[PDB]
């Protein structure tokens, strides 16, 4: 019962995406590939990251995850598969994903195989990672790799080579810690009583706005449900409500919400209508928050 | 061969219908999950309708539908999940799909899962159903869901246990029709000779404009096929045209046709042309025809 | 594991695609779908034959490649099915696909379907074929087919049959060559010592700029990496670079690369960066060069 | 995932279970076809159900088991199709079988089907049944039987279709107990202190005897293990020993032990070499325990 | 869904057969492997003839039979492979096999191969044929076997071969009919209105009788059901009866049926008890019957 | 694709085996189970040893080889699992098995699992080994072995999960090289000029000779093909017979021939007639051969 989850900047508007899968069934031949999506923005490690950190818990064990943004396609820089410590436990609250208590999922469980350019930054940072390596073997690269296609050469094909049961340790050798590449990340700063951070996305189709403002950094100045709270958007744009679990605890339709979303991130919105779309808010925009 | 189909407005550009699969793959390892759209105006119950109406006939017998927008997510409003008596005969003239004289599907075969919010209005009125329940069991949902994230707690992840054999009378109490909640389904009202109706698709990407008025609404006045056709559009814009079966009827590229779509409504297009885009008509626009 | 490669016009917004799909499920419960793409310019052949052109080496033997775009829907044209010969050798260096020395395909062992109105153009052109038959038998298509939906009923049943194991012979009458539809490919023309062409495509989401020039025309005017190069787009915008393998083979992020992409034809970029999106750069511009 | 597990009386030297495997592949292409045993003794019920009445608790669920002797071929007389209530712990102990704590099995997991001659008998005892049905609908059996040979026609071929997933209840009207044929079995009758029975079978190629002398029967008389016994057989030939879990536990390669064997009979053996056949001890034999 | 039907005469007691069968799935993965028997007396070609003639109708098509036993092993004989053309209808009526009105199966759907000893002479008597080849291809046939086991080097490997899917025609040259060889089949003889054969068989485990007198044979002397019949076995032993359907229309256990059996053959037995076996009868003795 | 190839004295007319098999389906419910041979004689490994010693070149790779005989069942005399090193080649001429060349197989890919009691004897004096291990673990044994069947505990349970992918090293401590049971082989003597031996085994259903003199002994000797040879049996019977490959290559039907049998062991046998069944010749006589 093999999985790829399959995550990258290819788009959906041609046939890079099926060229990939073709050599994935090829490779491994009752596999399942899910697709994550595949229309971030080039380049943009720190948005292809969010899209993968909460993956794990959701999925079966021994899934392989196979995320790729390639910027720097066709040089000497290779892919790094690691294999991740804990299946985080995530959302508002702190659990596992499924019906009951949830489904637990064992330790190491779990590969990620992606460009060695900080895209797991957040992967390593949230789940830990019980071994690593770069992927140099000809057993699951091609010996000839096409300069201009990255992602499925030494991402896609590799997955599956992986996802088939080839052994993690024999695709190259052993990366210590500091030759894994990081992104950088402004933390949240603390102002007194108040909380600093950026608007980090907007939740489309829906138009609600993400902050970077974690749970513990709130419960940091003893913020928690029920908080009556001022936020400010954009350094100008005031938002007063109180910290509720959802958008129908603000009543009318169109009325402000300040939340924790299903990542755990404080967030603001309005109930089923959008908040970012008519204002033109957007990632990026600062963010302080305040009791 | 277990099969779920999946609707939402969850969009195609970030995890989230990942997350549902992975849950999906994780409680059901043998199911095969098929998209039907994500890219749906969320809260817009009647557009989500439309597009998992004529789904049953298309799938093998035994398909759950799992379809989701959910508005009032967190709240104490729950899921319904029906099993559906016919797969109506569709075409645009009435018949089973498939090759040959097309396949043959058993009363009772499909079930869908959906937010007690309307979404399935049509589907229930066009199919009519055996049984309905709401869907309150802990062995099928979590004991602790999340409370921004109805769609995967209270459909994805239920649907993947109906998939699974778990049977469809154990989720939770029957419901009595009335609790199932719908949407109103506005009339094609007569004006002397002429039905006042409205635009109510526009059919993406071709552009073709499809009416609520049906054939049994031209039938009550009268109106079948070879009849010539004077339709208005947002009360300005005039076409007029014979009812023809397809758009190369219409003759030369670029002529009008107004035909019954796939589906058996009134409808108006160009052939192998655009109708809609070039003049900016809408979803929504009143729609007038008389002989 | 029986595989259908899916390409279409049918767009992603609505449940066009899950119906096909189901059907597939239908006729053949083993088969695993691939999606292609189907977000393609209605009507535009060119366009399509641009994504299943190099599709073929990149899957397993056996295959089925259902590729549509049915302008001619409801009249008299059927479909054609062609068992192809190679699969063909693809991207700047000419080999097989996968790890390794790659993928040996065997001869003649895909499949592909689709209206008979030049979509397979450059697929006949690049891979031969050994046999090719009008799709007319009911037992692969509807005896009463949707006049509005051609390709649900002209190409993805029958795709369907075929990859269950439906011999391609008995599918309706075998076809002459003369009888099978091309569309033009505009020739690369002569003025001075410069290979004058067009841009074929802007490669999306990067705003790569991909002409028709083959490396094979480039050979002839005794060209390859290294050599500096003007480039004119639309009869004003010039540029100059030498022949690189990669975007990073430019130096700064922003610099002009000139390449050979992944199909192996004359390309123009920036490294990491968007050449087309800010000067509006589209297909269809003509494409002059010279070293 | 679909078993056949097939217990007859047609022997091995011929093409007479070949005929009914081939029917079976041919109804249900997935199957997997166990066999049992092939040559019991023509017209011996009784010792037919010996070699069925154990097997649930060792296959996966949903597994059917075709077993017949038909010495009633040709006449009114039908097959009966029974789905049993537990696969009830079997052993020198009870448990389930398999590694670890062994694999637990659901409640009506099972079918049987078999000529209503009584070979169910002791798989009626000890398993129960939810359902039982007569075996008439020509969906599931010939229309016209060849008459010496049912087993093919009464239970191979329907065997098959229950194993592709026929619903049980369609194959015929259901059986109230009182049709369901039984045998006669010999109780185990008291005289004075001591147990007087019967040697049910000698097992091959061991040469160890069993007896219908059961665990259940002994602790009525206050014996376990370690009490010290005598065993006359025949009416003639007597044995002593203890009561021991293995025949290691005698000491010498020869020495006689009496144990319970992995059904939890009391049975007697030599260490690692035969009882029975030198001294010509066979099935039906009196045989008297006492302390 | 490829399957070889297996015949020999290598025995049940050692691993040649498992020899052939890994030999098998190594050439073939998919295959299903299905034992006719393998005790037949080595050597006996008319014997090996009986339990192969009757197979096609039960198997599906594309079944391929494996049938050996080689007295010429290690010399320059070489296997021939066969397509029959008529799957014949058999049983005491003739009739198609399987539920409802039985399986119908089309011509030249099965392969046989054998070596060229006459083990096929009844098989291509009652199917015909429509192709015969030598089995001489380096790429069926070891390039050096081993001579004393050519059923395995001259059967067993090539079925696998012919099974996976190698042209038939490609193993070797056509042999013309004289090339195949037979054994000589004595006819029933005609003597007034008797009918005068010999005893073919004995029907294992049952000691039932079987003659080599045909049911076409009996109506062309105008003997039917409900005949009264004088069967002389042996030359001294006037058994009297009516042909009846099968053994229990002969009333009381032990009472003498004559019948016709599931190959449509006179034959002779006891209700529910042996008579072979008692008596010591023996294939070979003559077998004269009459009204 | 996973095999178990098995072997055991638990005979045919039973449900032992089929007890044994269900239990693999359960572990590994893809698994094809090939049977060698159940009818040895209890308890004597050395007959064993000889079914199974050749398997290794015919089959798959990752095939695992479950053979026992249990005679100390019950007590705390565990099972041991090998992982072969040299699938060595067979046969009179020393190669691989398979059409063409033959199938050349990897060096360690097929496992034994048997009882420590020298079954294995002859599998590690032809193969070698890399690995060994005791089977002790919950994980591949039941908790509460049956101690009357240790070969379906001890070795069918946990031969399926070898089969399914559990760890070779992880069913318990590793096991030295004394560790590991094995039974004496006499050797063959050298007499001046003769060569002194035994009566390995009579093949059936043949009755030819097997003795226990190899080739290299042979051909060490200076006896290849065509010497004229002096074979004495039971110390009394000077058979006296040219070296030939075959049976055949004695001229006449019956007459005697001396060869090399597939495993390359000196025979004695006639042309399509029994040596040994007329004169009972039997395993344990004596063997002298001289030129």
């Amino acid at each position: 019962r093999p999985i790829i989850a399959f995550m990258s900047d290819l788009g959906t508007t041609d046939d890079s995406v099926a060229q990939c899968k073709g050599l994935m069934y090829s490779i491994c031949p009752d596999v399942t590939v899910v697709d994550v999506c595949h229309s971030m923005t080039p380049w943009d490690v720190e948005e292809g990251a969010r899209y993968i950190v909460d993956l794990p818990r959701f999925f079966p064990e021994g899934t392989v995850f196979a995320t790729t943004t390639y910027p720097a396609t066709g040089t000497t820089t290779r892919s790094v598969a690691v294999r991740i410590k804990q299946a985080a436990k995530g959302g508002a609250r702190g659990q596992w994903a499924g019906s009951g208590a949830g489904f637990e999922r064992a330790e190491g469980s779990y590969i990620y195989i992606a460009p060695n350019n900080g895209l797991l930054t957040t992967v390593l940072e949230e789940h830990g990672y019980l071994e690593a390596y770069e992927v140099t073997s000809p057993k699951v690269i091609p010996e000839q790799p096409e300069p201009t296609f990255y992602s499925r050469e030494m991402v896609a094909i590799p997955s599956a080579h992986l996802a088939a049961g080839f052994p993690l340790s024999e695709v190259g050798r052993p990366l210590e810690d500091h030759e894994i590449v990081r992104f950088n990340r402004p933390a949240v700063e603390q102002d007194g009583e108040a909380l600093v951070g950026v608007v980090s996305a907007i939740d489309h189709p829906f138009g609600n706005v993400w902050t970077n403002i974690h749970r513990t950094d709130l419960e940091k100045a003893g913020i928690g449900y029920g908080a009556r709270l001022r936020l400010t958007l954009d350094g100008v744009l005031p938002f007063e409500a109180p910290l509720t679990p959802t958008f129908a605890d603000a009543g009318e339709i169109g009325n402000i919400a300040i939340y924790l979303n299903s990542r755990g991130y404080l967030s603001i919105a309005r109930n089923a209508a959008s908040l970012a779309y008519p204002y033109h808010l957007k990632e990026g925009m600062s963010a302080r928050v305040e009791a």
